[PDB]
């Protein structure tokens, strides 16, 4: 439930909002999410749930807080505080000068110039797998795509067995969004228990995936640890299995209920690019935080050290003085505002193979599958978390209406 009110709290900004758990979580996280936007809703509140926190909720205070890392440090930043404390991955959980060394060694192993070269393989998954499925005319998106389309690729780039992907899947997800079973100490070490002995067989004979390269990688001119190579294999693990896995599923359920939308993309292919970043706007769904360094006065909130505050990046570009009609999907948007990636000195660095695994979907999809929909009498539930998600999005669709392309 709620903890008690801390002394420097003024009960005007007390706003209970559960992050893992919304209120509002029926109507669609996002919507679930921008209740913290409502006019008479303040631009910092507190909540009781979760051990208590901060919330900034526009993106002016998201952006500042974010750019400045001296009062907002990224060495605590999760809800609640035992997940933040025991969180360590590399670079995030780093301030700079400290973290900028260690962004260019992961760079070389998700940057775009690995993504480039990855084009054909990406390619090649996205058309397979939609071809398993068009002569079916349905499917449940999150496991027969949205899971192992990222996943795989990730796996390949990793040089780990797609075998393991069940077992690795739900120790990421207990970091996210955990049922409960563990916590968030526990879901970490499994994952070094499972990483550990592979770094060093990697350090021992080197191959050329992406955890040979970090293990034997150098920052700054100095060879990497042991353990600073586990803290940043991991963060890369989490992001193959939880970030576009989970939008995927966001952007196809809407892509299911606008005929219209979709009917765009058909007709002006040169579109999706651009619709990429309008759906990644409209579905942003990260939401990390950061902690204070000191007593601080913020936007006339007094803030005391050691306080957390959650940073919403999926709020930014939902809020109506960023982009004026918010929940409105506008492909030709002249001004997509967001910070979907975040902001500041922990800019998202797999983003650019975000994209192409987006851009690909929406195209090889669409040109295979035009005509679908949410199947017969199902409502589309969603989760709520660190990274937001869609539980089940069973579709279907008249074969008759699909078209076999060759790859
Ligand atoms: C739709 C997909 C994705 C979203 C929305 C996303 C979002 C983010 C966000 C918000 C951050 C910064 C968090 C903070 O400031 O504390 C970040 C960092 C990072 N992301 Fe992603 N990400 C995505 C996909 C990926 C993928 C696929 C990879 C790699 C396989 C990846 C690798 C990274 C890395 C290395 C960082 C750390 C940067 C640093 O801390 O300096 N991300 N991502
Ligand atoms: C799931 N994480 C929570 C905060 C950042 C996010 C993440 C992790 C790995 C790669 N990109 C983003």
């Amino acid at each position: 439930n709620l903890a008690p009110l801390p002394p420097h709290v003024p009960e005007h900004l007390v706003f209970d909002f559960d992050m893992y758990n919304p209120s509002n979580l029926s109507a669609g996280v996002q919507e679930a999410w921008a209740v913290l936007q409502e006019s008479n809703v303040p631009d910092l509140v507190w909540t009781r749930c979760n051990g208590g926190h901060w919330i900034a909720t526009r993106g002016q205070l998201i952006r500042e807080a974010y750019e400045d890392y001296r009062h907002f440090s990224s060495e605590c930043p999760f809800i609640p505080r035992e997940a933040g404390e025991a969180y360590d991955f590399i670079p995030t959980s780093m301030d700079p000068p400290e973290q900028r060394q260690f962004r260019a060694l992961a760079n070389q192993v998700v940057g775009m110039p690995v993504v480039d070269k990855l084009e054909n393989r990406i390619q090649e998954l996205a058309c397979s797998l939609i071809e398993s499925l068009r002569p079916q005319g349905q499917c449940n998106f999150t496991e027969d795509y949205a899971e192992p389309f990222p996943i795989r690729i990730f796996m390949l780039l990793a040089g780990l067995p797609e075998e393991d992907i069940p077992h690795l899947k739900y120790l990421t997800d207990q970091m996210t969004r955990p049922d409960g079973s563990m916590t968030f100490a526990e879901a970490k070490e499994a994952l070094y228990d499972y990483l550990i002995p592979i770094i060093e067989q990697r350090r021992q004979k080197p191959g050329t995936d992406a955890i040979s390269i970090v293990a034997n990688g150098q920052v700054n001119g100095r060879p990497i640890t042991s353990d600073e190579a586990k803290r940043m294999c991991g963060l890369l693990l989490v992001g193959g299995l939880d970030t576009v896995v989970n939008f995927l599923s966001f952007s196809m359920e809407f892509l299911a209920k606008s005929p219209e939308h979709r009917q765009e993309l058909i007709e002006r292919p040169e579109r999706i690019p651009a619709a990429c970043e309008e759906l990644l706007r409209r579905f942003s769904l990260v939401a990390d935080g950061r902690i204070l360094t000191s007593d601080y006065e913020f936007h006339g909130v007094q803030l005391k050290k050691g306080d957390q505050i959650l940073l919403p990046q999926m709020l930014s570009g939902l809020d109506e003085r960023e982009n004026a009609c918010p929940m409105h999907v506008d492909f030709s948007r002249q001004k997509v505002s967001h910070t979907t990636f975040g902001h500041g000195s922990h800019l998202c660095l797999g983003q650019h193979l975000a994209r192409r695994e987006i851009i690909v979907t929406l195209k090889e999809w669409l040109t295979r599958i035009p005509d679908f929909s949410i199947a017969p009498g199902a409502q589309i539930q969603h989760k709520s978390g660190i990274v937001s998600g869609v539980q089940a999005l069973p579709l279907v669709w008249d074969p008759a209406t699909t078209k076999a392309v060759h790859h």
